[PDB]
């Protein structure tokens, strides 16, 4: 069966209470230091909030979750409390409650979420590689912790392009990763789903993040976005065989000894392997270079254990530039 080619042991090398979230008790603090001042956002499980700390003026983000998902609260939290001072991973300030109601409620660090108004015509080829390597900070931080986040999206990552800060957020579907699992496929968002799961594949690792982080390479430097835009699951799975080829899909499924639902039949045609030059044309070839579509190519690849781990993907010649400006 498949295995992450890097920190597959780490979790068993552990402690059990670092990975057994469901024996974790998190100490909850009072919400009544906190005053709402606006929404941010809101989801199936949540509703964000910009707040302020009344006792010391801090700002700081409210993230209020719907009480009855014990056990993913519990997992949400102790993966925070892990991921502490990773790089480029939203700092939990707190976890607290209402202290009449007991709703729970997870406080973070306040970041400056760039209105990119433009479809993010205001970034140059160096913002895009910088942006990419700092990302990829936090994605190798949260594998090396034995964490996949599974749902990486330009959604969930904050770039403050004023200070030049990014973070990685929203951890709700994160999960620790154990050799042999076999994990819910129903993770991650449409345009950003892997091959593997939308072929029901279940023994899945952390390469599914580096999937997901290709599509958005693949939309930041073509500008075609998203990247993938399946109408619907099955849909994506045909929009990404339109560019990967469906021979090449084929043999992926066979050396995994992958079961195919037989609504693909209909559906995916006979698609020849593109060359990604075949995506650039006068409104992106300044984002484009020979480097980007060498780590796009090693990204955007159907056999998850074949794709660029985050820290190969960071030694990549593309980022050399982020390097040297890094230490010159
Ligand atoms: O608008 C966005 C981000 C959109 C966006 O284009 N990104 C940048 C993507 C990008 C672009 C270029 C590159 Cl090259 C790279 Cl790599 C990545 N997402 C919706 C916000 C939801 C509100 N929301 C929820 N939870 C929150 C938390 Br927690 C905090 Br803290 C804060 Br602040 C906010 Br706001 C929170
Ligand atoms: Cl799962």
């Amino acid at each position: 069966g498949s295995r992450a080619r890097v920190y597959a042991e780490v979790n068993s090398l552990r402690s059990r209470e670092y990975w057994d979230y469901e024996a974790h008790v998190p100490s909850w603090g009072n919400q009544d230091d906190y005053q709402l001042v606006r929404k941010l956002g809101r989801g199936k499980y949540s509703e964000v909030f910009e707040a302020i700390n009344i006792t010391n003026n801090e700002r700081v983000v409210v993230k209020i979750l719907k009480p009855v998902k014990k056990k993913k609260i519990k997992r949400e939290v102790k993966i925070l409390e892990n991921l502490r001072g990773g790089t480029n991973i939203i700092k939990l300030i707190d976890t607290v409650k209402d202290p009449v109601s007991k709703t729970p409620a997870l406080v973070f660090e306040y970041i400056n979420n760039t209105d990119f108004k433009q479809l993010y015509q205001i970034l140059t080829d160096f913002d895009i590689r910088f942006y990419m390597y700092e990302l990829l900070k936090a994605l190798d931080y949260c594998h090396s912790k034995g964490i996949m986040h599974r749902d990486v999206k330009p959604h969930n990552v904050m770039i403050d392009h004023q200070q030049k800060k990014l973070r990685l957020i929203d951890w709700g579907l994160a999960e620790f990763y154990h050799p042999a699992q076999e994990y819910n496929v129903r993770v991650a968002s449409r345009y950003f789903k892997g091959p593997e799961l939308l072929v029901d594949y279940q023994m899945y690792d952390y390469s599914l993040d580096m999937w997901s982080l290709g599509c958005m390479l693949a939309s930041m430097i073509f500008r075609r976005e998203p990247f993938f835009h399946g109408q619907d699951n099955y849909d994506q799975l045909v929009r990404i065989a339109k560019v990967l080829g469906t021979e090449e899909l084929y043999g992926y499924l066979k050396k995994y000894h992958i079961d195919l639902d037989p609504h693909f039949n209909d559906i995916l045609g006979q698609h020849s392997r593109k060359r990604w030059e075949n995506f650039i044309h006068s409104e992106n070839r300044h984002l484009v270079s020979p480097e980007a579509l060498d780590l796009l190519d090693k990204l955007l690849r159907y056999d998850h254990q074949q794709r660029l781990t985050a820290k190969e993907a960071m030694e990549h010649p593309y980022f050399y530039p982020v390097v040297k400006e890094q230490s010159q």
